[PDB]
RNA sequence: AGUUUGACUGGGGUGGUCGCCUCCAAAAGCGUAACGGAGGCUUCUAAAGGUACCCUCAGGCCGAUUGAACCGGUCGCA
């Protein structure tokens, strides 16, 4: 709840001020926070996939889930059964509160962030490493967003406080 | 010493075949031949059975670390 006032106070008012809709439905809201890793060198080495599970719930604080294979494909060794994936979906507030841990913490870590949406305004971030948090082989990050197009995701995206560029 | 030592077959022999399933030949009911054209079987599951409740693939495109694998979105009667 550290950036959900700062939303719902003051930056709705201003949302609404700029793009001028008619309503306060009409403005962008991210609605969740999904992350994500490939674990393709598990195929072979099953037993990092567990360790995986232990860090993917010391950074968001919610248990995580394995993600199994969807595929045959022998180029990757991956038959439709194996466990490549760990994935969190971090929502209400309990992104809320992990959204301050990350612009706050995790960008000042880093040794700034491309601009370039999906194109329905849900902007995804792969950082290369899992030490930018505190609790802690990177991790996807994607915010899915209420918005339309990128110029209402952006207002929203910049108001949080995402370091993105120029 | 008494006997046995298959049949089909564009002559016989050599080769191939011999029971069962699916398609075409088959002429818009059923059936219908060729040593006509194509493929399979001699199993499997203690759930891959029963029921209640619930769910939806393949593929392409855009985004994205190691990346036709993972995630987000959306076109998608399959
Ligand atoms: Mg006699
Ligand atoms: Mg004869
Ligand atoms: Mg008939
Ligand atoms: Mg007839």
């Amino acid at each position: 709840a550290n950036l959900k006032k700062d939303y719902q106070e003051r930056i709705v008012p201003a949302l609404m001020k700029q793009f001028g809709y008619t309503s306060v439905m009409q403005v962008p809201v991210l609605k969740k926070i999904v992350i994500n890793q490939g674990l393709g060198m598990a195929t072979g080495d099953k037993k990092i996939i567990d360790v995986a599970v232990s860090e993917l719930t010391a950074i968001t604080g919610q248990k995580a889930v394995p993600t199994v294979s969807k595929k045959d494909i022998s180029n990757f060794k991956l038959r439709k059964k194996m466990p490549i994936g760990v994935m969190v979906t971090l929502r209400r507030e309990q992104m809320y509160e992990f959204l301050e841990r990350l612009v706050r913490i995790a960008l000042p870590r880093i040794r700034g962030i491309e601009s370039k949406l999906d194109g329905r305004g849900n902007y995804t971030l792969g950082i290369n490493e899992q030490i930018i948090f505190p609790e802690i082989l990177g991790m996807n990050i994607t915010f899915v967003t209420s918005a339309q197009s990128d110029e209402e995701g952006y207002a929203l995206l910049k108001e949080f406080g995402l370091p993105f560029k120029n």
